[PDB]
This record gives structure tokens, sequence and C-alpha cells, in this order.
């Protein structure tokens, strides 16, 4: 059975919950503390795996303690890591995150050696016959365009039933990523890119950005508590409410859980409306849980 | 040569070395990062190892990756882990440590909650004929006294020449530990404890607290830049100046280096006076060093 590939960043977050932020030069105990693999492409694989869809992660890593921990996690959850671009030097990104018990505050100390990004030449070496869906976390745009072009060229030599579906996320606020909009069957734009572009709601954003997508494509924008919306080539704006959990305990990865869910659903041949709804159910559920496990 | 046994915590410390201490609700970018075996008894075994002294660690660990790292590290250093108390489930202690670059202060967010402690039951299964010196990190006091009494019971049927020497560390400001004083030939008390009880200097700390030890014991107190002092049965107050590094960069475990150096010095039949200086020479140098390698 063909897998879903997710190209993006990975990170080891060490998350600590405390009652009060630590005064310098002190030793205090934790309420809780967990080690969690993260990064957008990385979380989507976590969700795709729990939802029972075979998937693969491709990103940059370097050998070391963190990579070892990260690869172990991937494997345990069944995520394929064969396509990973290993680098000669640097460390795989890691961070320690202290979380305040009442204030909700989050201080992050981050270790990141600027590993070269997955390049077009890295992606040339990936055999595409294994994949049914590919999803690219927008980062180094001009290289990623080459990748998307490579996929486009692949699809032209294939019957429709066997074409690879492609999705793209534009989640950081940078001029360079705009070029991604023109590729992919599904394009995810985040609230924060949307608001930074001056848009005040998911409706405006879709209607404002749709002109930038390849013909036939679908633009999706999830707006947290206000649900999620989408716009297709037929111009009807599809909506889903959010599914707020009784208490929102953890938000880290909710957007990644949204995207993976929409991908999974469209992947299973469901409709955009259905996929929007599904994305919202799963994301809301995750928000009432520590990490990703209890989603399914 | 018989082994020195160290009883207490073992921890996988995630050190992050930063420019300035970070402000709450902010994302600072790390200078360097690493994993270190830590925990008080654990660090003392690292130091005891570097001096060339055979040693063994006893504490609670639990199956998983964290234990794999720590155990591996114990072996890299020759430390005997056969006396360890393996639990069936739960997670081995781990922590997030932030070290300042300029001042060199260390801030610890420890996670030592999961596992049950080394019980007095566990300790009876220890062949006391293997060790010449048993050191106990003061933690679960009421069980630790049982262990100490069992050692006292053992010494009774052994001549002065070949009789196990015992020490205790009182490092946390929790009343529960006050009992431990009456046991052990050498009783380490820290600056963090001394100040909690209202003591201004290392001298007044020893004077006030000596009535608490057993007849003929040695009360030690290290006080960072102000060296370290000691008081025995005779009553002559021995002191030592501090040997500061050319540039203080890492304080994390400096106390655990002092203790270890004093224990070592003493077990090799030197005097309290010489022991102190050695504690200060080595503890000091460890402060100009990122890690424990190079302290001798």
């Amino acid at each position: 059975e063909k897998q879903i590939l997710c190209v993006g960043l990975v990170v080891l977050d060490v998350i600590s919950l405390v009652d009060k932020y630590p005064k310098e030069d002190s030793e205090i105990r934790c309420l809780s503390q967990r080690w969690q693999r993260g990064g957008n492409a990385s979380n989507s694989c976590t969700v795709l795996s729990l939802l029972g869809a075979p998937c693969a992660f491709m990103g940059s890593m370097a050998p070391g303690h963190v990579a070892d921990f990260l690869v172990a996690d991937f494997r345990r959850r069944g995520v394929d890591v064969s396509q990973v671009a290993w680098q000669s030097k640097g460390d795989t990104p890691s961070s320690c995150c202290i979380i305040n018990n009442s204030n909700g505050n989050r201080t992050i100390v981050l270790h990141d050696t600027s590993l070269p990004d997955v390049s077009a030449t890295d992606f040339e070496k990936v055999d595409l016959t294994q994949f049914k869906w590919i999803h690219i976390e927008g980062r180094n745009a001009s290289e990623q365009v080459k990748m998307l072009q490579r996929i486009d060229a692949h699809n032209t030599r294939q019957p429709p039933e066997q074409k690879i579906r492609v999705s793209v996320e534009v989640e950081k606020p940078r001029e360079e990523l705009f070029q991604l909009f023109g590729y992919g069957d599904v394009v995810f734009v985040s609230k924060d890119v949307a608001k930074h572009l001056g848009f005040q709601s998911a409706e405006e954003a879709l209607r404002g950005l749709y002109g930038r997508v390849r013909k036939g494509a679908v633009l999706v924008c999830a707006w947290a508590e206000e649900g999620a919306d989408a716009l297709g080539p037929d111009g009807k704006l599809l909506h889903s409410d959010a599914f707020p959990p009784p208490r929102v305990v953890d938000t880290l990865g909710a957007g990644d859980t949204f995207n993976a869910s929409v991908i999974f659903s469209l992947s299973q041949g469901r409709s955009v409306q259905e996929a929007l709804r599904f994305g919202c159910q799963v994301a809301g559920k995750k928000c009432g849980l520590q990490g990703f496990d209890g989603i399914v």
C-alpha cells in the first residue's frame, strides 16, 4: 500500500510543567515533563500514523543523541524515515520548553545549528512510485518549487488513477513562500500568515488568496475557534465549526493535526466538506489531550 | 582495592548553555547543548572515577532509553551499577538545566518524581564486604537511617583496620534530613542548607550544627568563593580557601565534586585539612570547565 510523504522540519522538544517560573540559580521539581518529537511535517506523520495511514517523513537531520531519540520515536509509531537527508555536521534541532502552571507562559531555549534544508537535489533521489500523496512544509521556496515541478512532471506520464496528489502549507509570514501557492492540489494557509497579510477572517483570506493557486486547486485556511474554511474551483465557500474540547489543555500541534486529518480524509476519497469537518473534529480532540496519543 | 559506594539519585540532565538568563515568555537561541549523567550520588561517581578510585552507584532506575543512556555512560566511566534497584515501570529522572555563560550559575528544573526510592529492603541485598566507604545522598531519610544502622551493625563485628567508613550529604532544606546527622563519620552540609537555618558564614554553620552528629565525627561545609571549613571531635576549626577558575563557566555539580574529592582524599588516609584543600582545588577547576573532564 502506497504511503503519504511529508517533507519538513523535525525537532526534539523537552517540555516541562512548573508551578512558578524558576528564579536563576535554583533547583525545583516538576509537576510533569515529557519528551516530544515535533515540527510540522513531523507531527503530521504522527497523526497520519495514528489514523492508520502508512506515511514517510523526509527532512534534515544530523547524527547524534537527538537524532537517535527522534528516529526511535518515528520507528515505534511506524513512520518511515528512509528518505531523510542526513547531514555531515551540526545537531538535529532540540529545545527545552518551560510551561507555567497558571500563567500559561512558555519560555523556550532553542538549539538549532541551521542544518541545510532538504534541497531539490536531495528530492531528485527520492523514488516517487511509493507515494500517493506528498505534502510540503513551505520553507526554502525556490528549491521546493523545483520539487513540486518534479512531481508535476511525474504525474504527466501517469494515468489519472495513479497521479500523485500534492498539498502545500504556507505557515510562516515570508514573501518568498508566495510562489508555493501556484503548486499543489491542496494549499493550507495559516491564520497567522492570513492576519499578517491584513486579512481579518478565514473568509476574506480565501477570497483574497485564491487567485494565486493553480487551476482546479483547493485553498484551505483553519482559524482555530472559528472553525476552518475552504474554497474550491467552483467558488462555493465551505465551512466547519470548531469542536472545542471541555478544556483546552495543549495546543502544540493542533494545526498540524488539522492538516494531516484533512489530508487523510481526502486521501480516503472523501469530499472537501467532509475533510474540513474531519480536520476540525480531530484537531479539537487533540486540544483536550497532552500530545497526540488519545486522538484515536 | 574495595569500592566506594554512592547511594542516591541519577539523572539525565539536558544542559543548555546560554548568553543571558532568558525572560519569561520569550524564545532565546542556545549557544550549545548536551546531555550529561547527573544527580548527586551519580556525579560523585564520575569524580571518584576520574581520581582513579573504583566505585559503585546505587539508586533507582527504570527500563527505557533514559536508563540506556545513563547506564551506558556509567560503563564508559567504569562505575559498577550492579547494586542498582531496577523498577518495573515509571520513568528514570531527567532534567532541564540552563547554565549562564557569564556568571556560570546553573538553574535546574528536575523531574525525579516517578520512581520509588531505594528502600532499606533493597539495601540488605548488598554485600557490604565489597566496600570500604559508603556514601549516602540524603533523600528518603527514614529508610536511609535503616541502611546506616545496618552498616553500624556490620562494623561492630569488624576490627578498626578493616571497617566501612560512612558519610552523609544533607543538601535539601527539608526537616526530614536532620536525623541523618547522627550517622556517618563524615557529614556534608551545604551552603543552601546552612542559610536556610539562619547561618551567615560557614563557620557559624558548623559551630551550631555540630551537636547533631555522633561522637568523633567530622562536619564539613563548602561555601563557594569563601572556601570550605571543617570541625572534628578535637574542636580545631580547619578551613581552606577557594581555588577559583580563571573564568567561572559551569557550577552544575561543583558541590558534588567537592564531596567526592573529600571522600576520596579521606579514604586514601589523608588528613581532614588536606582533604578540604583538595576539595577546593578540584571543585574550583570543575567550575572553569564545561563538564567533568579535566578536573584532574
